[PDB]
């Protein structure tokens, strides 16, 4: 009583645990036990393991097995064999009338003649669609017979999602599988799972792993890895370093640098910044900020000490790490303090969600918001700022010119900043917790010694909207006067970076203080913002390498100076 | 123990992950992409003996990197650093006939 093709088509677990082949199960106590105890019933002992891809339901298949023969089963399970299977394996071969009915037929009376076998189907959301899609023979139509009356066993393995998209056919295959739902494990958890099988990994490349390799392992794919689970992504991890510090050792220790080394392979940021910041990052981001922003210095500082005492703190994780506003005109820096402390917090920014409301001028405007319901006008992907965070929830939104937006909006912005975690989407609940929310505020200009700036604005924020609204915003950051100085500094700034840019392109520019000077006044207006220096300056550097390429009164190579020493840019090229 | 290598493009790579039932565990992606327009030419560089040795001519490596700058340029159907390699080739056995 024997079974070839099975045997030839599906992978016994059973065999392969004699052998003690399989690696350890490690946890999943109770789950394990649950699916015995549904495999014990009369009936239907089917369980569908329903869970993410990678959490370990697998896992819970090898698990059995290595019970079933380490004599842990009640009797009613001893000597039964457990072979996982997959559907695309057995299709093989469409073109043809009942070839695929036929190999599971054949398949079905190897069952038959046996009673050991309890087939575990990986994904079987795709058992449904073989052959004719929901009115030919398919395998389900096939299957169900027998699995309502205990002729076959099973063990399914789906993923939420298709189990509520596949379970629609309820009818028979909803009655005939019971879901056990198993959970991605949390932190500790997988620790202790790698710290199971560190000595497999470790025979098997010869190399010592260490227990903060492992937990940096651990907490490395949860920061900054999303879309994979765990212990798939530990473990992953922890096999890549083992296998680049075996090369590394021909032309015999995995520590957290290569685990860093190998998470910034994989997302791209630099091994710096994982690695040495990991809580050393809010020590230097006050240098990172000056150095990337300069002027309004009060405002970074206060901002910095905000942001520390919010991050060394006891603060409930639960609501949004920052709420700020900043006060002020427009191109006194707004953007470039939010860019560098990104940078410095979540380093290698590229995360600022920029949304205007302005342009979410009026009430309907904040469907736009969240999104359309479900029977109205653009409602698939909808949700500009709820999809945007729904992407990355891990970044700092900056929400621009806040006033603008009608009132129907600040009742979001207070949902917000109660707790955050609003459920704002279409049936989504997204979670800013880790976010930075921040408002490029008002005007705020006309009343902007620190005192009295500090109270016209604050009546100024009474008369404007709520009171109880900035009683949930945390810090008021005041954009002083507009620069003077600062000016011919950002200037200096910009230009030390069109010099890189020139140079990497073989040549040379130094443009002296006093065209820098010229350029200040020229580009931004006292009234006006200073965003319009950068289009100065390429302007002017536009027009230089225009004329001296176009003329050829300069040749590549040669040093670049610029000067106004005729009132006017002279060039002296030599 | 079929421990094998696999060379397929993207989209049929996305076909392939469409069965990451029990395909997706065990297999791994490495994207395999254009050599720069500049690597080419010391990729040629470096194999341009071959056909030089089999159509019995010789390849000046200005014509190389010419072949290179037209091939990224001009043709734009194929991928470096076959549009090249074939322009050598082709170069090669036209010279050749004139010749002979
Ligand atoms: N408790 C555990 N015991 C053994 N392996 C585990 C455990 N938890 C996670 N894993 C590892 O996670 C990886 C993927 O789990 P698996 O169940 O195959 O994902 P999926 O659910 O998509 O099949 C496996 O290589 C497995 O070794
Ligand atoms: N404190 C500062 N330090 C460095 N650069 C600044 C500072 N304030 C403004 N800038 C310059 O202003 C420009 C940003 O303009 P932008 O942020 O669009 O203005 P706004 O925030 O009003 O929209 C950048 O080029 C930046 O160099």
């Amino acid at each position: 009583a024997n079974t070839p093709t099975l045997d030839s088509l599906a992978r016994d677990l059973t065999a392969i645990a004699k052998e003690d082949s399989l690696d350890p199960v490690i946890g999943r106590s109770k789950e394990i036990q649950r699916v015995i105890e549904v495999l014990s019933r009369r009936t239907k002992n089917n369980p569908v393991l329903i869970g993410e891809p990678g959490v370990g339901k697998t896992a819970i298949a090898e698990g059995l097995a290595q019970q079933i023969i380490n004599n842990e089963v009640p009797e009613i399970l001893r000597d039964k064999r457990v072979m996982t299977l997959d559907m695309g394996t057995v299709v093989a071969g469409t073109k043809y009338r009942g070839e695929f009915e036929d190999r599971l037929k054949k398949v079905m009376d190897e069952i038959r003649q046996a009673g050991n076998i309890i087939l575990f189907i990986d994904a079987l959301h795709t058992l449904i669609g073989a052959g004719g899609a929901e009115g030919a023979i398919d395998a389900s139509n096939i299957l169900k017979p027998s699995l309502a009356r205990g002729e076959l066993q099973c063990i399914g393995a789906t993923t939420l999602d298709e189990y509520r998209k596949y379970i629609e056919k309820d009818a028979a295959l909803e009655r005939r599988f019971q879901p056990i739902q198993v959970d991605q494990p949390s932190v500790d958890e997988s620790i202790q799972i790698l710290q199971g099988l560190r000595d497999r990994y470790e025979a098997h490349h010869r190399v010592s792993i260490t227990d903060d390799a492992i937990e940096a392992a651990v907490k490395l794919s949860d920061r900054y890895i999303s879309d994979r689970f765990l212990p798939d992504k530990a473990i992953d991890l922890i096999d890549e370093a083992g296998s680049k510090v075996r090369l590394r050792s021909f032309t015999s220790e995995v520590t957290v640098d290569d685990i860093a080394m190998v998470v910034s392979s994989w997302t791209g940021v630099p091994v710096s910044k994982i690695a040495q910041t990991e809580t050393d990052k809010l020590l230097n981001m006050e240098n990172i900020l000056h150095s990337r922003v300069i002027g309004q210095d009060e405002a970074v500082v206060a901002v910095a000490k905000a942001v520390r005492r919010a991050r060394a703190g006891l603060k409930d994780p639960k609501r949004p790490i920052g709420s700020f506003i900043f006060l002020g005109p427009t191109g006194v820096g707004k953007t470039e303090l939010a860019r560098a402390l990104a940078e410095s917090i979540f380093g290698d920014e590229e995360s600022m969600i920029r949304i205007d409301m302005s342009e979410y001028m009026e009430k309907h405007s904040t469907s736009r918001l969240v999104g359309s319901p479900p029977g109205y006008v653009g409602y698939d992907e909808g949700g500009q700022l709820t999809e945007k965070v729904r992407r990355k929830p891990y970044s700092v939104v900056l929400l621009d010119a806040i006033e603008k937006a009608h009132p129907d909006v600040f009742n979001i912005l207070l949902q917000v900043l109660e707790d955050g975690r609003l459920t704002d989407s279409k049936g989504r609940t997204v979670d800013f917790r880790n976010t930075i929310l921040i408002m490029t505020s008002n005007v705020g200009a006309s009343e902007l010694n620190h005192k009295d700036m500090k109270d016209k604005v604050m009546g100024e924020l009474k008369r404007a909207f709520r009171p109880e609204f900035i009683n949930r915003i945390d810090e008021i950051i005041v954009f002083h006067s507009l620069e003077k100085k600062h000016l011919t500094e950002i200037v200096s700034l910009m230009s030390d970076q069109l010099t890189k840019r020139l140079k990497e392109q073989d040549l040379s520019i130094e443009l002296t203080d006093a065209a820098k000077a010229k350029v200040a006044e020229e580009g931004v207006d006292l009234e006006y913002g200073a965003r319009p220096l950068r289009r100065a300056i390429q302007k002017h550097v536009e027009d230089r390498l225009s004329e001296e390429l176009l003329r050829g009164n300069i040749h590549k190579g040669q040093h670049i100076v610029l000067d106004v020493e005729d009132g006017e840019f002279v060039v002296k090229t030599t």
